[PDB]
């Protein structure tokens, strides 16, 4: 007898999905765990036509966002949140079972996890000690890669990739890879965004999201910024209605003038928030080393990390465990969030110490 | 010198995007090329949560599906329209070079761009003359098939498919493949869905949506209705989070005991206008034949088919042509609107008759 089971593909027997998911509804009261901006910020439908389909890439999306970014509106493409453009890129310029991807741990998981569902190669060169790009590491294991991805500013850690070094990744690429630099956290240091760099190199993508800084994870909007011939192929495997009417109403309520003001104003808050965490958190006992941070959540190194976490856990704090993350033992991810909720794990920080 | 176009897959170099778009923005007054219901069904949000993530499969939308529809909670999963139930079926059961799809044209174009697109073969068996399943065709073409898609009602046909017929390829695609009865139509003729049967086919799954019948086209919310072990291997390949808060915020509201009345209330007003039309239509000069239809659309032979369909189009009355599809030429769909927008359906054709 053959089972349902059976019928499946391989890979898809063998794997393990995305560990996104680690709730406990009613129990945490201080969730700083997805890097979500803590308030709400309200949104209301203004468009009830609901019974017809949507466009594919809503105009005004589309033209916000070019004009928010700096580039023109060939140059974007809208999909369900950053995870959507991963998923994209993939699916675009990788042969499954010829070609591969590369990414350097500790880094996003979705880069792997989308690999290894669709059924394309995953190659990993680990970043270096204070997690730079192992440049000559990558250099040697191109044969076969199509796309690169590569975190800047990275998650878990939360440092700048150095410019310096994105132009070798480009350089070693040219003609043979795409180069997809994830800027999900880019808001939090806007400056160092390669969103200029389009015209300069043909295989540059970049990912964004109005999950972050933005403050609308709950609306799964992303985007993917590159040159139009990038752009174009995208556009041919993405699927013919990807954005509902209520996301691309209210998200270009969120890319208008007023709403970019906000989002900036949400960023500085986040950003003096941050600073005051980082400095508070390297005083306490238990902590033994805060890590520079360009994002809105901070990593930091503990003394029996996992008893640190179950700690906060059963109090209803709730972080981001990075201890099985090579390289990254003893390590948890804390979202920062309102000065109240940077308190509590203060306070519940200094309670430990042993 | 190597191209960006150069990087990209082969086939996604060579394969053509799904026709779906067809605009005139401003241009047409009578919109019945999309299958979408006529008037628009007003929604407002409830859940201001949008800083925060969304549950991967929205707990409310899930349970009050699955009451609507008669079954487990467990085997339902939500996902953007049924478009992507369509991808995950063959994400997850269709190994890319190795395993094949099959479909029986005419019928919808989205299962072969899937699977194009994807990198899976594409095995097709026209249905017969009266669009029933050509079964001994495909009992002799089943060898490496993974996902059979089967409409019924069949769009854009209109009729349904002998359920003795599904029994019998129920029964060939045993321990063989995934029967996909794709129910996009089915509540204006719900008695005759297949979801009771779950129970006797461990292999049969059903496509739903809320873009026909519930007129939440622009929602992008669709269903894939199955046993508990086909669902969870689905949900191995879906994305983390594939629905937004607006749209479970508003699914949930429109799949209340109340939206299911009123939806109720819609196919009827839908069955009444299209039994007029029809009856109308018959009488017409320019229409040859009209084919019987359980679902919020019609399809009928034209003399000149390409000359009535441009005639009308350029009288703001934008249909749906069939002429290129297989079986089906002279043929044009037409959507059921409301009694106004099938009297100027009536009247444009009455207007031609040469
Ligand atoms: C580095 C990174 N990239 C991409 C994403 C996805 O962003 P999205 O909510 O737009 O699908 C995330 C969200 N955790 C992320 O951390
Ligand atoms: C037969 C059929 N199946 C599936 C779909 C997709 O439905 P959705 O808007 O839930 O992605 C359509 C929409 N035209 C359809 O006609």
């Amino acid at each position: 007898t053959v089972t349902i089971t059976d019928l499946a593909r391989e890979n898809v027997r063998n794997l393990t999905p995305y560990q996104s998911a680690r709730r406990l509804g009613g129990n945490g009261d201080v969730w700083l765990n997805a890097n979500e901006y803590p308030t709400a910020v309200e949104f209301q439908l203004t468009q009830q036509t609901l019974n017809r389909y949507p466009e594919c890439q809503p105009k005004a999306v589309i033209e916000n966002y070019a004009q928010y970014a700096g580039v023109k509106p060939e140059q974007v493409l809208v999909s369900r949140g950053a995870d959507e453009g991963i998923e994209l890129l993939i699916r675009a310029f990788c042969e499954p079972g010829k070609d591969a991807i590369l990414y350097c741990p500790p880094t996003y998981g979705m880069y792997s996890v989308s690999a290894e569902t669709i059924g394309v190669e995953c190659r990993t060169v680990p970043t270096l000690d204070n997690w730079q790009l192992d440049l000559q590491g990558i250099s040697d294991k191109l044969d076969g890669v199509k796309v690169v991805y590569v975190c800047s500013p990275n998650n878990p850690t939360g440092q700048l990739i150095n410019p310096q070094d994105f132009r070798t990744l480009l350089e070693l690429t040219r003609g043979k890879a795409i180069v997809v630099a994830d800027e999900a956290y880019i808001e939090f240091c806007p400056q160092a965004s390669l969103a200029g760099w389009l015209a300069e190199y043909p295989h540059l993508a970049i990912l964004r999201t109005l999950s972050k800084a933005f403050a609308l994870a709950g609306l799964r909007c992303g985007f993917t910024l590159a040159n139009e011939e990038v752009i174009n192929l995208l556009m041919k495997v993405i699927a013919p209605y990807p954005l509902s009417t209520p996301v691309a109403d209210i998200a270009a309520q969120a890319l208008s003038p007023q709403g970019i003001v906000a989002m900036r104003e949400r960023v500085a808050q986040i950003i003096a928030e941050r600073e005051y965490l980082i400095a508070a958190l390297k005083e306490i006992p238990c902590v033994e080393q805060v890590f520079d941070s360009e994002t809105n959540y901070i990593l930091a190194r503990f003394k029996a990390s996992s008893a640190v976490f179950k700690s906060l856990w059963d109090q209803g704090i709730i972080l981001r465990d990075q201890n099985k993350q090579p390289s990254l033992s003893g390590c948890l991810r804390i979202t920062v969030g309102t000065r109240e909720e940077s308190q509590r794990v203060i306070d519940a920080l200094r309670a430990e110490q042993v």
